[PDB]
């Protein structure tokens, strides 16, 4: 059922207590290994953007070393509670290495210091900012990708939906990695994998309660882009969806994808067998065969779609 | 459930009669239409195998090239360099490797185990003579789709039984791994577009008329021993979702993982059997993405 590398990880993390319980650590971001090895190199610009509902969004612009670079706007996962530039260093260096693109990593504010729709709007505003200021930073905003995993997938598709509603430019290409696309309903696989390793169904309900304390929010399309209208969804950018087989959240990605296919959006949907939620960002899992191959595909696919 | 491009193709050939019926055409290979410049072509007559001859095509793209031994599909009844021109062009472009395309004899002109042994002997020849052809036999991949997947894993299994060099990397695309048993997806997609259970039975009766032949591990490497399978080279298995034989490639993958060989298994949703070589389908998003992945994975694995 699970590949060795993945099964070994799943064992050492039943040892673990749910990190998603009260109280929450003041620190929500950190290096997984601090290996501390490269050998893909990129420059970093730290950005304080005077935008978004809180007045400020922190972003990191990463550019690979050596006319305007393509740029991937990346929205990280971690249940809206955790994650950031440090814990996502592996995935970002992977994307950069394989895609040759710049990465615009939005370090949005974490729950519960804010709640829906503030992180969504922060992400959306960062992207607007990027559209306007990107060229003078050496990236080409007319050549943009969207990428996000889990919560970041929700944010990715949310930002896409908000762009459609506001008639601001969409990205050329979007990748959703086991996205949360419907916070309102429990799909078939919530049942199928109540504890099924790597992501518990109680860790899901909990993050939803911090992100969307008003359950009525979850029915809104900006919150749950899976519940968007046919008419809006039909305008989504070409989208690649990648899901883990053993994942409470698997059905959302697949449903969302089928929905796009039905509406005539170019949408590729790929399920990776023998792997668990988090395979794209957790360092250990990312070296398993299926994970490693699809991480490469994601990066390669940005490279081809973004020019 | 199927993406628009795939569904449109399915509607189109919904009327068209199955090729897997008598009379079989005299000509079993042909261009999907219509007529390289990205690679050279060398036709090889190999004085090997049970028939005395195995035809192979060495394709080289623009020090020693890596080389992919490719075993084409077509239910053992059809196929060759012409019908597979698209996939091969893709593989060469995406991978940067030479492709060593084994044009094994089709059925029922021959039958099991002759194609298997032809493919096996072709690889032994390549191992000996590759460097002289400008490729590196120590930097070798296997790929095959469907029947070609059966053939690929069969050559892998024979290499293990006979102690001859395995490849660095292997790609099986909706492979046939178990000719003896009917899987869950046989029932789930008995008629489902792209490949029917009727067609599977047809090809099986020509390739392996004796049911007992289907139980041999060389015919069905999915039934090999745990001891042998555990020595398989790192494998990537890609399957289509709506396909009677989907179940075979996944079961084979799980067994590889269970036995500790590096095995990646990927299911592509909304697409059918044949998406990797059928020119129309190749442009659908899922299909396009996985053909690229396959070519890319050969690039990464072969140096």
């Amino acid at each position: 059922q699970l590949d060795p590398i993945t099964q070994a990880y799943a064992d050492a993390i039943s040892s673990r207590p749910s990190l998603f319980a009260f109280p929450l650590p003041e620190i929500r971001d950190g290096y997984q290994s601090n290996v501390s090895d490269p050998s893909t190199e990129f420059t970093t610009k730290i950005l304080s953007l005077p935008v978004g509902p809180t007045g400020n969004v922190t972003a990191y612009l990463y550019k690979p070393v050596s006319d305007l670079l393509p740029v991937i706007a990346y929205f990280h996962g971690g249940g809206w509670v955790f994650g950031g530039p440090k814990s996502y260093r592996g995935l970002i260096t992977n994307l950069i290495r394989e895609s040759g693109a710049a990465v615009f990593f939005v370090d949005y504010t974490l729950t519960p210091k804010v709640a829906y729709p503030v992180p969504n709007e922060q992400c959306y505003a960062a992207v607007q900012w990027l559209l306007e200021h990107g060229e003078k930073l050496g990236v080409d905003p007319t050549n943009m990708g969207f990428g996000g995993d889990s919560a970041g997938g929700e944010l990715s598709s949310s930002v896409s939906l908000l762009s459609i509603k506001r008639k601001t430019p969409l990205p050329k290409f979007q990748v959703l990695i086991y996205p949360a696309t419907d916070l309102a309903c429990e799909s078939a696989t919530f049942k199928e994998f109540p504890n099924g390793p790597g992501l518990t169904t109680d860790e899901i309900r909990f993050a939803a309660s911090l992100f969307t304390p008003d359950p009525k929010s979850r029915l809104e399309d900006v919150a749950s882009p899976g519940r968007a209208s046919d008419e809006d969804l039909a305008k989504f950018p070409e989208t690649l969806i990648v899901v883990a087989e053993v994942d409470p959240i698997r059905q959302q990605g697949e449903d969302f994808g089928r929905r796009l296919q039905k509406l005539g959006v170019r949408a590729a949907i790929i399920r990776v067998l023998g792997t668990i939620h988090g395979f794209a960002s957790i360092d250990v899992l990312s070296e398993a065969p299926g994970a490693k191959a699809t991480i490469e595909l994601i990066g390669y696919k940005f490279k081809k779609a973004l020019h």
